[PDB]
DNA sequence: ATGTGACGCT
DNA sequence: AGCGTCAAC
């Protein structure tokens, strides 16, 4: 029951939006800086932070004005605003630059604007057949950390010794050795990271392991500009002090009630329990999933899908700004449907496909829920006016208000989303 | 007053 | 289908 069949990697760009602005504006390079959204309210909402600024305590979600109190020198780049809304086109375009390069090595699954998983298994099998049965130089792994090593004098010093203990203990003439494969994946990943920095100027970190979750957790262990190998063997130690919240899926309510119901804190504590025990507690899927996972075993595959499955535009209208006339509602529906049209037209022309379903969603004041009503709609032509008129229609009936020019509760949110794509 | 996109459940 | 969860996009 190995869980060592695959070789999987998660690459994720270091402070991505910041790096995109720093490439464009050299003055921002090597400085405490952040990317900000909407400068009016409290200086703007910060959404990405360079590591220099992080050392001052500046975080995401922090108000730029508040960030400047921790960090007086903090430089700010501003998100482009089209049609009264934050537009992300520059980062989406920077994303496909990375995603394309990365595709040259293996098939990837776009996990976000910023990161992608890679199944390296096949590419690893092939590279061994040139290295018959030649070793692996530390020189081939210049930015790789081996989690748990060394065991048994300053930062880069220690990385080095861990790598050497790992390479020395390595069974090279055996080509089905899981640990050897991970090492081969790591060398490949060194290369794809060098290709990314060369051809884009962006730096990233990577995690190399046997499945998606380990890969991902491995990736954050040595950030930035570094990659980390997490082998099957290293899992009991890593997990034994690993807060459960840190594993992907378990950072919300399910994870919070793993802790609750079981009276544990770390992932390794899950091993005590039988698969049936966990199934009774969390469901059949969640029981099986946790039983394997706490032993470093996970089987979610790397889906072959480089591009998003939905395209969507939303805007919030908090408190005072909530929409209360219907001319107001119609105007933003149009703005949204406009950004959407252009994103969609680009998509049919770039990625050879058409969306067929339009999802409209809203929020009303006095409702803490993330939404308040989603309705679907046909999407027969990529016309902004039609879509905004159709979106209205599917929500026109959402009017508590008697007087026919005002809007019921004022609306806290509008969301338009293209979906159900088909080949063109 | 922080402001995309995937998938699970029923 | 419409709602919820998750992480982070
Ligand atoms: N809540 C969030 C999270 C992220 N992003 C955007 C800004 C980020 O730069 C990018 C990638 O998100 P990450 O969570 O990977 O964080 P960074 O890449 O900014 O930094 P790190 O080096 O910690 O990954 O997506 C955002 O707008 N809102
Ligand atoms: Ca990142
Ligand atoms: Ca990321």
């Amino acid at each position: 029951a190995t869980g060592q069949d695959r070789v999987v990697a998660l690459v994720d760009m270091d402070c991505f939006f910041v790096q995109v602005e720093q490439r464009q504006n050299p003055h921002l390079r090597n400085k405490p800086c952040a990317v900000v959204q909407y400068k009016s309210w409290k200086g703007g909402g910060i959404i990405a932070v360079s590591y220099e600024a992080r050392a001052f305590g500046v975080t995401r979600s922090m108000w730029a004005d508040d960030a400047k109190k921790l960090c007086p020198d903090l430089l700010l780049a501003q998100v482009r605003e089209s049609r009264g809304k934050a537009n992300l086109t520059k980062y989406r375009e920077a994303s496909v630059e990375v995603m394309e390069i990365m595709s040259r090595f293996a098939v990837i699954e776009r996990a976000s604007i910023d990161e992608a998983y890679v199944d390296l298994t096949s590419a690893v099998q092939e590279r061994l057949q040139k290295l018959q049965g030649q070793p692996i130089s530390a020189d081939l792994l210049p930015s790789t950390y081996i989690e748990g090593l060394p065991q048994g004098v300053q930062k880069e010093g220690m990385r080095k010794q861990g790598l050497f203990q790992w390479l020395d203990s390595l069974q090279i003439d055996n080509l089905t050795s899981p640990d050897l494969q991970l090492t081969v994946g790591a060398v490949i990943v060194e290369e794809m990271r060098a290709a990314i920095e060369r051809e884009t100027g962006f730096q990233c970190s990577a995690g190399i392991s046997h499945n998606k979750v380990l890969a991902k957790l491995a990736c954050g262990l040595n950030k930035p500009n570094r990659q980390t190998l997490v082998s099957h063997g290293s899992v009991p130690q890593l997990f034994s002090q690993m807060p459960i919240r840190k594993i992907r899926s378990l950072g919300g309510k399910l994870g919070a009630s793993v802790i609750e119901i079981l009276g544990i804190e770390y992932m390794g504590e899950l091993t005590q329990f039988t698969e049936s025990q966990l199934q009774s507690h969390f469901g059949e899927k969640n029981g099986s999933w946790l039983y394997a996972m706490c032993r470093g075993i996970e089987h979610d595959p790397v889906k072959p899908r480089q591009l998003p499955k939905t395209i969507g535009c939303s805007k919030n209208f908090p408190g005072k700004t909530a929409l209360a006339t219907r001319e107001q509602v119609q105007w933003w529906l149009l703005q949204l449907a406009q950004e959407l049209e252009e994103r969609l037209t680009k998509d049919r022309n770039d990625n050879d496909r058409v969306a067929t379903q339009l999802v409209v969603s809203i929020r009303v004041q006095g409702d803490k829920r993330l939404s308040s009503l989603r309705r679907c709609c046909a999407l027969t032509r990529y016309d902004a006016h039609k879509m905004s008129h159709d979106a209205f229609t599917v929500i026109k009936n959402c009017n508590t208000s008697g007087i026919q020019t005002e809007w019921s509760p004022p609306l806290t949110m509008l969301f338009l989303c293209a979906t159900k794509f088909s080949a063109s």
